[PDB]
Order: C-alpha cells, then structure tokens, then sequence
C-alpha cells in the first residue's frame, strides 16, 4: 500500500525513468525515427516494470497495455524533452528537428503540427518535472479499455497514480478551484496525446525498421 | 450568469438533438452513412446553443466542428446505449449487435472498442447530467491549435469543467472520490478520442460522403 503513496511514489517513477538514447548513425529520417523507437520500446518495458505494482497484473494485462500505449507514451516523451524549445522537436541526442524538416516526408508534416502544438500547451500550463512523472504512468495506465472492463489490480494502480498527480497539485499551494481545473486541463490534454498517437500509429502502418514486429518479439522475450 | 453551473446543464440540457431516423426504404455501411450526414446538422444545431459558441470566432467554430463531429457522434452512441450491453442504439430504426459487425471487415474492431467504452461508462454510472457536460467538453477541447478568440476558448472551456465539477460535488461523495470520479470521467475522453480516429480511418479507406456534406454544412453558415 504505501509504496504507491503520493511521495513514494513519484520518487519511484522519477528513478525508472528511461535513459537517454543515442540513434548512432553511420526513408533516412523515417529511418532514423524507426530505429529511434525500436530502441526506445526496450528501455520503455523497463520503465513499466519498475511501476509499483505493474508486475503484478497479469501478462496478459502488461502485454496488452505495453502494446496499446508504447506510441503514446514515446510521444509524452518527445514532447517534454521538446518542452522548452519551442518549433522543435527534440526526439534524441543527435536528433533535434524542427518543423520545416517535417515536409521532407509527405504526411509527418502534419503529426510533427500536431505534437508541437500539444507540446506548446504543456508549456503554457507550465508542466512541473514530477506532474509529467505521473501523466506519463497514466498514460500506460490508461491505455486499454479491455483490461478494465487483475482488473481490480489495475484499476487501483490507475487510482494511486492519480492520487499522486492530485497530490503533486495540492502542494502547488493553489486554491481549490484551481486544483480541480488544473486537473481537468492535464487530463484533458491525454486525448490530445491519444489522437497524436493515432495519427502516428496510421501513418507508420502507411509505410513502405519494423517497429511494431520488433515489440512483439520483446513482448515475447518476457 | 447563462454560464453558471446550474443554468448552463439546463441549457445543454434543452439544446439537445432529436431523434433521428434514418428511414431505409455497404448497406450497412450505408445506414450508417445516411444516419450521420443527418445527425451532422443536429450537432451544428447544438453546438451554436452552447453558451458563448456562436461567439468564438467562425473560424474557431468551424476548427472544433470539423474535428470533433466523430467524438460526438460516438459519445451520443454510447449514451443511448449504455443500457444495453452488447448493442449498439444508433437511431430509433438501427440498433446492431456486437456480430452485425463482421459483415463489414475494420468495423467488428470498432464496434468492440465502443461496447467497451460505453462499458465503462455504464461502470462508473454516468449520470444525465454529466454526460451533458462531457459532451459539451469533447467539443471544446476538440482541437489544440484555436487554443496554442483564444481567451475565449478557454474560459469556455473553464466553464464546462466548473459544471461539471459542480456536477459531481453535489454527488454528496467525499472530496478524494470527487477527484478520483473527475480523472475517471476525463482518461474515458482519451477512449473516446481513440475510437473516433479509427472510425474516422475506416472511413476514408472506404470505397455518402459525409464528410464533404459536413464541409458543405459548415459553410451552409
Ligand atoms: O521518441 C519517438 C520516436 C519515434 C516516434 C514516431 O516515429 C515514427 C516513425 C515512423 C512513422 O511512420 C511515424 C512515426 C511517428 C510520427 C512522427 C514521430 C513518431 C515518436 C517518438
Ligand atoms: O451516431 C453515429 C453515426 C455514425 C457513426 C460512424 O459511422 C461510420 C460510418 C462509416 C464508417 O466507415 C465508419 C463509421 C464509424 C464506425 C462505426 C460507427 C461510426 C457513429 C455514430
């Protein structure tokens, strides 16, 4: 019980957070991107698995959630690592892009708008290091619907984050009005993060690394 | 005051769509098609009665009608079906079940995704008043860009939210569960958003134009 306290906790996810990742490189931005993700995804069930309690839902509940969020939570990433740098788009090291090199690849020009703009409205509602920590355990969390409807497991592990996130907003000393709007506007943003994830999803599918072969077989490594 | 929490669910209450009838004289599909370009002028009908839209610029209208008119579609489905689990009320004269959806291939997917939502929502007991606010929220918050007139998005945007936790806090629950059911509602606009994007791919990979019709609506005013 206690590990998943407001404290504990966003302390816990601060630690599992991903390491940074370096592409290394010797259709080339797609490549880049792909390789990107490829390497990202191993270090991402890392993450999950060192959420209190993520180990304890079922595999069939991780492998469904890890598969159904992977895109979304890549893109929380990029977007606050891209945070304070407005126009750009920092995905690695050695990666920095910014809009404009988004037309280069037809269809990216729109997903780069949309994500920098989800991004800009982070920024404007001024998002603290641990309130991020927790949004990005929500997004896993939140994932997928079927495995909510072990899920009295998750659905408690869904509520403790939230707890945590209402928490982390309490002690901005805020009022009470302001604590519940504050609340509403980082959760609402999610369907933005939701969409942009979608929009990403499509068009990787659209494409002629395989990525999402490539999860499975770490789906299947564990 | 028409945007005090009260008077503002009375009046999305009152800005409610009719029924709609499809009146059947690929079929499926078909249906459902002629179901949508109809509700579509419903919606615009709704949209304008939310208080302070028609006062955003036109182009911020136009923004957030062309985005979320799926959203809404699916959460009106999900309403009026979120008694009947394993269907899926469309309109009056069309309600199919979970199976009417492999004749179609793409469409059983989406069908369990939105049983599924409104699963939940039938879970958390969502209340009339509510899923009157949620609604009027999807539209809201349908777009970033007319947000990142501005102003006035936003303090729209604020107000619905109000009504809504104005909403849950006269549910007599405690303060802890007033939050948890506040994030509840919220993280289900993500499903919803998600359902909408995979009914919108679907139908752009199909082979009524509904949204060329909405298009035209849309300039219809
Ligand atoms: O950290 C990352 C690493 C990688 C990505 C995705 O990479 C892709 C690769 C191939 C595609 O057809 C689409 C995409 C997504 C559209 C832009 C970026 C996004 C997000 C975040
Ligand atoms: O009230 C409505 C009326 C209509 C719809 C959409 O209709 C479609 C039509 C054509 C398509 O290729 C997909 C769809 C969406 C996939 C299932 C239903 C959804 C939602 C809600």
């Amino acid at each position: 019980l206690d590990a998943l306290s407001p404290e504990q906790l966003v302390l816990t996810l601060l630690e599992a957070e991903p390491p940074h990742v370096l592409i290394s490189r010797p259709a080339s931005m797609m490549m880049s991107l792909t390789k990107l993700a490829d390497k990202e995804l191993v270090h991402m069930i890392s993450w999950a698995k060192k959420i209190p309690g993520f180990v304890e839902l079922s595999l069939f509940d991780q492998v469904r959630l890890l598969e159904s969020c992977w895109m979304e939570v890549l893109m929380m990433g990029l977007m606050w690592r891209s945070i304070d740098h407005p126009g750009k788009l920092i995905f690695a090291p050695d990666l920095v892009l910014d809009r404009d090199e988004g037309k280069c690849v037809e269809g990216i020009l729109e997903i780069f708008d949309m994500l920098l703009a989800t991004t800009s409205r982070f920024r404007e509602l001024k998002l603290q290091h641990k309130e991020y920590l927790c949004v990005k355990a929500m997004i896993l969390l939140n994932s997928s619907m079927y495995p909510l409807v072990s899920s009295r497991k998750l659905a408690h592990l869904l509520n403790a984050v939230t707890d945590a996130l209402v928490w982390v907003i309490a002690k901005s000393g805020i009022s009470s009005q302001q604590q519940s709007m504050r609340l509403a506007n980082l959760l609402m943003l999610l369907s933005h993060v939701r969409h942009a994830s979608n929009k990403g999803m499509e068009h990787l599918l659209n494409m002629k690394v395989p990525v999402y072969d490539l999860l499975l077989e770490m789906l299947n490594a564990h």
